[PDB]
């Protein structure tokens, strides 16, 4: 059961090649309170800019932390700041500008578990509570290398195989009862569309009880989940024993944009080998819903559109010599009707500081539209509070944000999760007034 080491004092962090250090261990997944005190500094130890960004939390540019404040290596950086997140799965991991997607590929990436009264739900992590950080990689004699190429850049650096929790071909050994798997997409750009099955039996049905922001209202039983770069989805399975394997099933990726292990092949994630019995955890009630959507006062529209070799949003892109530019000046609660073009590919749209609410799914290829558990076109990951959300080549995803007012003056991103795209400059300055 390969899962990573876990810390709460998250008080000194090294940024190196091979991923965060702290306290001896690599990328450990920092637990933390709601409510509680973050004093953390990050030394960089590595040999260009980097930044660490806490990946959906709710705090303050500086905190963030801004592109703009990436530090030289040998240089420190201190963050300090409440967690007002909701109990959840989160993320810390790279933003410089243009290098974000090597240092995050060559290791560079750990997650944050924040929990509330009663989260845990019963489970204990590393043994019935697992989390599987989903991450491709393009092997070359047995090890990964990042050398993109421009038409790479466009459309997505893709594996040759999948690695969990940075095993090749994972394995867990278990015992027979209950497990909350937080399944988490640490891939540059791999989508996914996962599943659990008995080894040549039928599909184990899941159920959905949390994602980016934290818990649904309830849970949801499903069958598959679409999981793209840095989405989160928290699911229960009851394993008797036998064989178990997470697979990605077949999907249409969808690569219109531009006219070794293809997105919608089939392919095994991880085994579960399970033997003996172990504990059920019931898990009937959730205690923590997500709050209701504010209601708008403006409508935005956003197209994702490919500007030649430019990813653009509104045709807008990164300015890689100004990291303040004010692309978009937001106030209030927006809804945001994000658009994206039909010659283009998913987008796993995220915006930094303020979570989303998914209000509709519009003209939906049918592979999504069969999933979805509503009469606005929302799948089951639609229900929960988030902050990335894929939207399909001629989809139309609304969403509404409440810009708080309290961030009046600072800079937030907005861009693709898809870090090729990123790295690209499909990156735009959200400015709240
Ligand atoms: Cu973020
Ligand atoms: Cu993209």
């Amino acid at each position: 059961a390969p899962v990573p080491p876990l810390i709460k004092e998250a008080t000194y962090i090294e940024a190196t090649a091979s991923g965060y250090m702290a306290e001896g261990v690599l990328n450990p997944t920092i637990i933390l309170r709601r409510g509680q005190r973050v004093d953390m500094t990050l030394k960089n130890k590595l040999t260009e800019p980097t930044i660490v960004h806490w990946h959906g939390f709710d705090v303050n540019w500086h905190n963030d932390a801004h592109p703009s404040f990436a530090i030289t290596p040998g240089e420190s950086y201190n963050y300090s700041f409440d967690v007002v997140n909701r109990a959840g799965t989160y993320l810390y991991h790279p933003h410089p500008h243009g290098l974000t997607a090597k240092q995050f590929y060559m290791g560079q990436l750990g997650l944050v578990i924040v929990e509330d009264s009663g989260s845990d739900l019963g489970f204990k992590y590393g043994v019935n509570d697992l989390p599987l950080v989903i991450s491709d990689r393009r092997f070359i004699g047995g090890a990964p290398v990042y050398n993109p190429t421009p038409m790479e850049m466009i459309a997505g650096f893709l594996g040759n195989a999948v690695l969990v929790n940075g095993v090749k071909d994972a394995v867990f050994k278990l015992s027979g009862g209950s497990y909350r798997l937080r399944l988490v997409n640490g891939s540059n750009a791999r989508l996914y569309m996962l599943s659990i099955v008995k080894k040549n039996g039928d599909v184990v049905p899941m159920r959905l009880i949390a994602v980016d922001q934290g818990f649904l209202a309830r849970p949801i039983e499903v069958r598959a989940l679409f999981l793209a770069p840095a989405e989160r989805a928290e699911v229960v399975v009851e394993l008797g024993e036998g064989v178990y394997l997470l697979k990605n099933t077949p999907i249409d990726p969808m690569h219109l944009e531009m006219g070794a292990l293809p997105e919608g092949s089939e392919y095994t994630i991880a085994t579960f080998l399970v033997e003996g019995k172990g504990e059920a955890v019931p898990v009937e009630a959730l205690s923590d819903p997500p709050p209701e959507p504010p209601k708008p006062t403006r409508t935005r529209r956003f197209a994702l559109s490919l500007s030649g070799m430019q990813w653009t949003i509104n045709g807008m892109f990164w300015n890689a010599s100004n990291p303040l530019f004010e692309h978009v000046s937001v106030e209030g609660v927006e809804l945001w009707e994000i658009v994206n073009d039909k010659a283009s590919m998913p987008h796993p749209m995220h915006l930094h500081g303020f979570p989303m609410w998914i209000i509709e799914r519009k003209d939906s290829p049918r592979q999504v539209a069969e999933l979805a558990v509503d009469n606005r076109g929302r799948l089951p990951t639609d229900l929960g509070l988030k902050d990335t959300v894929l939207i399909w080549p001629g989809e139309t995803v609304k969403i509404v944000v409440n810009f708080d007012a309290k961030k009046r003056g600072q800079l937030f991103p907005f861009h693709c999760h898809n870090l090729e795209h990123e790295d690209g400059g499909m990156m735009i300055n959200i400015a709240v007034k």
